[PDB]
C-alpha cells in the first residue's frame, strides 16, 4: 500500500523510540549504533506464557555480539512501560531479569510496519531477525513464524559470515 | 482520511478482541452487552509509573454500574497478554490486584483508531470515557488529555442522566 | 469530508464572530484570550423549552473561573440578536438575566461544524464542552449528547487537573 | 459547487421542518400546499433591532392571499424555538405578535442554500422573494440584498399577474 | 456547470456589446455607467406579439431614473440590428418609437448566461431584473418568469430605498 | 469540445424549431422533409443594413429547387418572432416580403453550434450551406466568412451534381 | 480528438511538404506565399478512373488568379512520387500534362487531418477547396464529398469577392 | 500509444483493403488466405525513381512460393488507383509490368500503423518483411530501413525453415 | 509497484516451470507438492565461481527432508537449459554432479519477483530460504544477501520445529 | 505499457552489462563502439539441446565484420556466469570453443525488453538481429521466432548494404 517495507539489498529504515536499556526508559536511535552492526529482534507479545528462551537466550550470548562488533536491538510492538514491568519481573515468572540488550518499543507501530513484520489485524510483530551492516544496508532478514523460534547459532553465523566476506571483498574462496 | 471515527450522535464502531474479564484471556464483544449500556476508559499506557487510580477507581465502584444497567469495558493499546500481567501483579506495584471490569485491548489499534482517541505517532489511546446506550449509538465522548483523569462521579452522572431521560421521553422538566 | 475538526492532542481551530458580553454585541476572538484557558459550552437551541438550568450554572459560577485563569466561551449555532434577546428576557421565562458569561454566536455553524459537534442535518450543537490550554492545544472533549446535560462540578475538576499538572511537568505522583 | 439551487423556469426544490403556525411548532412542508401557490420570504436574521415591518405587512395582509388561492410561508435561518419566542414577543419591542403566516425555519440552512439566498459566510439568507405556482415551477424570483426591504404591493400585482395569465393561457393581450 | 452565476451579495459579472442608444449601433459597457447604478431589464424575445408594455414603461419613466442617479441598461439575447429594427418601427406595431434607454443586445448569450436568466433551451432571457448598485456589487435580484411582467414602481421603490439606506448607513430605523 | 459538429461524409444532426413559413410562425422539423434533400442557408443577423441579396436570391428561385426534388431551410441564430418581423418588412427597406422559404430560427443557438459555423463570442452564424441528402447524410459544406456572400448558381450545379451521380451510381463518365 | 481542425473565421493551420512545382519534387510552405492568397483543392485519389476534368481547370485557369493575386495550391493524400507521375503522364490517359499548379502531397495526412477533409478509414481528403487570405485566416470553406465535383467559376467568385470587400472595408453597398 | 503493433510470437492484426491482383482492382484479406502462409512486402513509396528491383525479384519468383503453399502480399501506404497504374507502367519506366503478387494498399495507413513498419511524419512504411505462419501468428518481422533493400533468397530461406520445422516438431537436430 | 509478494503470515505465492529433476528437464509445480512442506533454495547465478558448498549441502542432506514430510525446491533465476548443463557438469569445476532436489529455473523472474528476493537492475534472486507449510502458507523467510550463506543446520532446526508445533497446536511449552 | 522499445527509424536504447568477451567476464557498453556498426544477435536459452549452428556461424565469420566496419554483440537472457561456462565448454558438447564475439548477458532482462524481442512469460529472447549504424540509429530489425535461425549471408548483404548506401548519400542507382 505504500512504504515499499525493508527490503535485503536496499537500506533499511531507521528505528527509533523509547527501549529499555539496563532497566532504563532510554532514547535509543539507529544512529546511535553507526559504524557496528544492528541485529533487531521482533517479538511479538509482552509477557506471554511460553518461557521466552528465544530471548534470553540472547541477553545471555551477549558477549558474543561485542565480540562481532554488533548491537542486538530487541523490539515489540508494546508499550515501553510495559517492557520495563517485563524486565523487573524476575526469571519462572516469565521474566527477563537483567537483560543486557536495548529491548525497544515501537508501540507506535510505525517501524515493523515499515521492516514488513507486523501482523496488521493482530497488531503483534513477526518474530523477526534483521542484520543491518554498517553502512544502513539491511542485509539479512529471517522472520519465522509466530510458534517457531529464533535461534542464536545462526545468527552468529550468518553475522560473523558479513564481516568474514565483506573484510575479503565479496567473494568467500572456500 | 477515512473511518469517520465514532460520532456523538450517530452509531458507535463496534469493538472485539482478547480482553482480561476476571484474570482470564475470554473475548469479548460489543454484541455481548446489547441491552446494557457499555462505558469505554481508554488509558494510554500499561504499567506506567503513575499510580493507576483512575482506573482502579471503576473497578471500585463496579457495583454502581450493575445498578444503572450497564458494564464498564476499560481498552488500551496494548498487548492483551500485558493486560494480564498487569491485573496479576499486586497493588502499591503499580497494579490492579482484582480488577472487576473486562480490560480489552486493542492491540491492533484498529478500534481506537476508530473512536479518535488514538495518538497515531505515539500509539497510546488518549483517556477517553464513551457512553453508548443499548440501541448502540454513541451518546457521551468524554475524551481528556493525558497527564489530567476521568472521574467516576461525573460518569456516574452522566450514565444515570440519560436513563432518567429516555424513560421520561426525551426532555427533562427539573 | 474534510476539516479534520479539532483533535484533544493538537490545536484547536479558531472562532471568532459577535458574541454577547454583558448584554451587548461585541466581537470576540480566540486570540483576546491568548493566554488564559477558554472553556466552551456548545448548548444547541435558543429559547429551548427546558429551563437551561446547564448554561445558568456557569454564569452562576463565573468567580470560579477567574480562580483558575480562564474564561468560559458559551457558544451557539443561532443568531447573535438572538442570543442578545435571551440574554434580555427574565428568568422564568427561559432566560439569561444578566449573564457573565461570552455568549458566542456561530450562526456561520463553521466553528461547530471544525469542532465536530454540529448535528448536520439539524443545524444544531450538541452540548459540548471543550477545553484549550493557553498554548492553544485543545485539551479535552467532552460532548453529550442533546437531552443529558454538563456539569460545573467536573469542568472545574479537569480544568483545575490541568494548572495543577502542567506547572509540575506533565505526571501527577498522587 | 453543486445543488444548483432553484431556478425560475424549473422546478423549485422542496422545503420542510418545524414551523411557527399560530404560535406553536408544527410540521410544514411543501406537499401540504400543493395546489396552492406559496410565497417564501427569507429574511436574514431573528429578533433584528430594525422594526420588523417588512414581515409584519404580510401577516397584516394575509387575507388578500387566501383571495388569491396562495400561502405565504415565511422562512429564516434561525433555530425553530426562537421563532416561536419571536412570534411570541409583543409588539414596540421587536415582536410579532399573533402572526398568520407560517414562519418556517431552516436551521439546518439545506433550503435557504438551495434556493441561493444564503450568505454562507454570514449564515443568514438574502431577503428574498419565491413564488411557486401550483405546479411545483419556481417562477418569481425577487432577491432583495439585506438593507432594503420587500413588498406587499408588488408581492401582490406579480402573485395575480400569474393566475389572471395562467387561466388566459400564457399571453396577456393588454 | 461553471461561472457561478451573480449572486445578490457578491460582484455582478460585467456585461459589454453593441447596444441601441438613441437610435445607434453604440458599443455600451459596465465600465463606462460606474459611478451610477445600473438596472438591467432582461426581456425575452424581439418582436414579440405582445404589445411591450413592460419595457415601454422604463423608458416613459427615465426622468425618474436621472433622479436617482442611475441608467436603466435593458438588454436581450437577440441581434442588435434586430432591437435598432425594433426601436426604429414605430408604435402600434410591436414597436419602441423613441425609447431612450440603452437596449443591449447579448446575442453572444455569453452575459445573460452569467446572470442566471437565460432558458438555455430556449436561448431567451427570463424577464429579470437586476440592480447593481456603483461599487460593483449586484444587490437586487428580481426574476419573473415569461408571461409576467416587472414594474417600474417597485423598480423605483428598491432602488430608492438603497441610496436612502446606503447614505445612512445600513440601517433604515422607521 | 464536444458535439464533433456535422461532417460532410457523416449524417448531419438534425435541426428543429419554430420558423417562419409564408408568414406564419409554423414548426418544422428535418424530419418533415424526409425523401427530399435540405438546402440550409445560415446568414448571421437579422434586419441587417446590407440590402439581402443573398437570401431573396433563393426565394425568387424557389422553383428551381420543386425541381431538383430538395427544400431549402435558411436558418439564423436570430429570434423567430425577429425573422416573422423580417419577412413582414417590405423591400426597400431591408425586408424579405413573401419569402417563399421556411426561414428557421436557431435562437437557442444548438444547432449552428452542431454545424459548426457559430462564431461562439458574436453569437452569429457564418454564411454557410449544407446539402444534406435523402438518406440523411451531410453532402457539402459551403461556408465563406461574413462579408462575402453565396451564390444560387453554384448551390444549383451541385446540388443537380448530386442527383445526376447518385442515380447514376457514384461515377460521373464525362 | 484534438487539432481542432481549421475553422472559417480563425486561422489555417499551416501547410508544407514536398510538391510538384513544373514537373519537380521542390519542397513548398505557406510561409512560401505570405501577401498573396492560397486556395487549396484537396482532391481523394491519385491517377482515378475519372478523367479529372475538376483539378485540370484550375491549370487551364491559372493566369486568371494572378490576376486576383493569389496561387492555388493544389493537395492530395498521396505520395509526392505519385504526383509527378502523374503530372508526367500525359492527357487522354488521366494524366495532368504541363500542370501549372503546385500539386502538394500531404501523404503524412498530417494536414488534410487538421483541415478536416480526411476520411480517416478510406485515407483520402474530401473534395475541398479552403481559401485562406493574406493574413493567414482562413475564410472560405467548400467541402464537397466524393462523386459530385468544384467549379472554377465558383471559386474566383468568391476569391474576388473577398479583395472587392476587404479593400472596401467589410460591406459591400450593392 | 495503443494497438500494440504486431509481435512476433503472437498473432498478427489482420489486413484488408482494396488491392491489384492481375491487374484489377479486387478486394484482398488476410482470411482468404488461411491455410497458406503470407509474407507481406511493405514498401515506402510509390512511383520511386530507384528501379524497383526488390519488388520485382518477388514476383519474378513468385513460383517459388507456391511450392512453399504461400501466397506473398506486396503493401504500401498509397491510393489502391495508383498501384494499378505503377502495374500498368511498362518496365525501363519505374514501373511493374505484369506483376503476379496481389499489391495491398492501405491507404488508410490503418495497418502499417499496426504492423510498426510506419514512419508517422512521413506516412511511408519501412520496407518490412512479415511472414505469417497459417495458424494467423506473425513469425518473422524482417524490417529493413529505406534506402537498403530486402531479399528473396532469405525470404525463401527462412519462409522453407519454418514449415521445415513445424513438420518436425518445433526442433531442428541439424 | 503491485503483487504485494509473499508474506510471512499469508499465502505463498505459487511456482511453476520447468527444473531439473534426476537430471532431465521436468515440469514441477507446487501443486505437485500439496501436503508436505517446501522449501525454496534461491540462489543467484548459475555456474558462479564460488564452489557451490551452499547448494550442495542440501542434496546432501536430502534424506533429511523426506524424514521431514518435506522437498526442498532449489531455484534460480538463470535458463533451466543451463542448470542441466550445472547438474551434468562434475563436481571441482563448479558443478553439481547427481544433485537429488529438483533444481527450479524461473528464468521469467516472475517468481522470485512475486517473493521479493529478485534484485530487478542485476536480475539475480538473493539467497533466500521460504518454508511454506502444507496449508500453502509462507511460513519462514530467510534471505541473506549474496555473499553470505545459508545453513541446513538451521533449515532443519525451524523446520523440524514447525511440525512439533503444529502437531502439538500453537505452543511450545518448553 | 511503456518503454516503446527501439523502432528502425528512431535511436537505439542502450545496452550495457557484463559480458564475455575472449574468456572472460568484462564490462561492455554501446558506447565502447561509436563509429563502427553494432549487430546484436538474441538467442533464447543458454546450453540449449540444438547444436548450436546459428551462433557458431557468426564466430566463424567475425572476420567479414572487421573488413566491414562493424562488430557483432551476441546477447542473451542468461547469466553472465552461464555463458562464460559456455564459452569454455568445447564443441561437439552444445559448446562455443573460442568465440571471437562478445557474448552480453542482458540477465536484467531491462534490454531485450527494450528491444522488443522478449517473450515475458518465458523470459527468453526471440531469435532477433539489429543492426544500429553508427549514429546509434537503430536500422534494421530482423525478428525471426525461435525455432528458425538467422542467417550470416543476409546479416553481411544487409550490413554492406547500408555502407554502400551512406557513403553514396541514400540512393542507389541500380
Amino acid at each position: 500500500q505504500m512504504y515499499r517495507t525493508a527490503t535485503v539489498r536496499e537500506a533499511a529504515p531507521q528505528f527509533s523510540g523509547q527501549a529499555v536499556v539496563n532497566g532504563a526508559i532510554k532514547d535509543i536511535n539507529m544512529n546511535d549504533y553507526k559504524g557496528k552492526y544492528i541485529v533487531l529482534f521482533f517479538y511479538p507479545m509482552d509477557f506471554t506464557f511460553v518461557c521466552p528462551t528465544e530471548i534470553i537466550a540472547f541477553s545471555d550470548r551477549h558477549a558474543d555480539f561485542e565480540k562481532l562488533n554488533t548491537q542486538v536491538v530487541a523490539v515489540s510492538c508494546d508499550s515501553v512501560y510495559s517492557h520495563l514491568a517485563w524486565v523487573n519481573t524476575p526469571r519462572k515468572k516469565g521474566g527477563l531479569g537483567e537483560m543486557h540488550i536495548p529491548v525497544l518499543a515501537d508501540k507506535s507501530m510505525e517501524i515493523a510496519r515499515d521492516y514488513g513484520v507486523l501482523i496488521e489485524e493482530s497488531g503483534i510483530a513477526l518474530r523477526g531477525l534483521f542484520i543491518i551492516d554498517k553502512k544502513g544496508i539491511l542485509r539479512h532478514s529471517t522472520i519465522n513464524d509466530l510458534p517457531v523460534g529464533r535461534n542464536v547459532d545462526e545468527a552468529l553465523r550468518v553475522l560473523e559470515a558479513f564481516q568474514y566476506a565483506d573484510e575479503n571483498g565479496d567473494a568467500i574462496p572456500c
